[PDB]
């Protein structure tokens, strides 16, 4: 495997403060290819200046030829808060609408749509009264909707699409499902999944592949980051109704926390190992963590792998030349080809202030991590786009430079794969 090509597009400057509100672990997702189509999403500074800013969404066309970045502006809701957690996710279902939920640190939800299937009926002109209000909740559904924190949408095979987020706080907090139907534009309560029990779980992502759902989690006990432990896995058949563990096993509904037939790695506190950090189905239905850990004496990055005989392994990521992260340190995803073969590491460098795209073989169990590119200058936990480089080969990813105010750059990389 080897890069075709690079390019890059800048595609907005970065908001001001001492926060990364641009580039987080958690948005799910960020950059999205449907149809013949790619879109992404940030936040820009609005005209009453430092500390006020307003979503974008862009778009371009990518099939049959890549065309420019389009943007609109949605400048009726503001957001204020300098607090990292208060990122934007988006998400677009089979009826061609798209999706946002954004600027939340234990607050109600902030949710809009667009009118009409944007996606699918695509309109000449991009404007940001394609899109209906905010509001506050999710029709058709039911609360609670407050306090929420990290919104997560997973677009399921029917064209309907799943909400995911945390009600409550650090260290004491459930998750709670929705499901929005593409053919009546309704939302369903699925209820509480994962009841924390003065914890809180942090999932790392959700995946849904051939009608089954997949996520990964640690428990928190404290709002202090060095009291997570361990990694758990489970998954459905129903879309996040019902759940079993890795043994097949059905579980209670909620989840517990305190459940520990969900474990597959003891992982103590004070390991340095970061919540919500990535995860992976591959196209051939192997499960994949990617977390972090100090727990050899170094600290590294950490690959989970639910093998198919039913095993798990953990493998440090420490190609040459990679530096390894702390607690703090920005996280990265694990990003699959269509063929199920490779897997790609898309991790960033404390170190060099880069990201580093690293490529293993599931030929050699996933064991020779190479690198493959770089993207330098970031200083963010990058995000990529799962369904155009399913679909064309075509690695895109979207990132915060590093660099100070107004010269940092948000942008857009794609790496044109030789598969
Ligand atoms: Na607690």
């Amino acid at each position: 495997l080897t890069v075709k090509s690079t390019k890059q597009w800048t595609i907005g400057t970065d908001v001001q403060g001492s926060e990364r509100l641009n580039g987080v672990s958690y948005q799910e997702d960020a950059l999205i290819t449907y149809g013949d189509y790619q879109y992404v999403t940030f936040y820009e500074t609005a005209p009453a200046g430092y500390l006020n800013h307003f979503v974008k969404v862009g778009r371009r066309r990518v099939s049959p030829s890549v065309g420019d970045w389009e943007f609109l502006t949605l400048d009726d809701y503001t957001q204020k808060t300098m607090d990292g957690h208060n990122m934007i996710s988006m998400g677009i279902s089979g009826d061609g609408k798209i999706h946002l939920s954004f600027d939340h640190h234990d607050v109600p939800i902030n949710y809009r749509i667009s009118k009409n299937g944007i996606a699918k009926d695509v309109p000449s002109k991009w404007t940001s009264d394609l899109f209906d209000p905010v509001v506050h909740e999710l029709v058709g559904s039911q609360g609670p909707y407050s306090p929420l924190t990290y919104p997560r949408f997973e677009p399921l095979g029917n064209g309907d699409l799943l909400l995911e987020f945390r009600i409550g706080q650090s260290g004491s907090g459930d998750s709670y499902i929705h499901r929005y139907s593409a053919s009546t534009g309704k939302w369903q309560a699925y209820g509480m999944y994962i009841q924390g029990d003065d914890n809180n779980a942090y999932i790392n992502g959700l995946d849904y592949l051939d009608g089954k759902l997949y996520t990964s989690w640690t428990v928190r006990e404290t709002p202090n980051a060095d009291t997570n432990h361990g990694v758990y896995f489970a998954y459905s058949n129903d879309d996040g109704k019902t759940w079993f563990n890795t043994a097949d096993t059905k579980l209670t509904k909620p989840i517990s926390t305190s459940d520990d037939s969900t474990l597959i790695w003891d992982i103590p506190q004070n390991s340095r190992m970061v919540n919500q950090e990535g995860q992976l189905i591959d196209t051939k239905g192997r499960f994949h963590i990617l977390m972090r850990d100090l727990l050899s004496g170094e600290h590294q990055y950490q690959h989970y792998l639910r093998k198919a005989d039913g095993t798990w392994t953990k493998n440090a990521i420490n190609p040459a030349g990679l530096n390894g992260p702390d607690l703090y340190d920005p996280r990265g995803k694990l990003a699959g080809d269509a063929s199920g073969e490779y897997l790609f590491g898309i991790l960033p460098d404390p170190v060099k202030q880069s990201t580093g795209i690293y490529v293993a073989t599931a030929s050699k169990d996933f064991k020779d991590w190479k690198s493959l590119a770089e993207i330098p200058n970031t200083s963010t936990e990058p995000l990529f786009d799962k369904t155009r480089l399913h679909e064309s080969g075509i690695l895109s990813v979207f990132v915060r430079q590093a660099g100070g105010f107004p010269d940092r750059k948000l942008q857009v990389w794609d790496f044109e794969l030789d598969l």
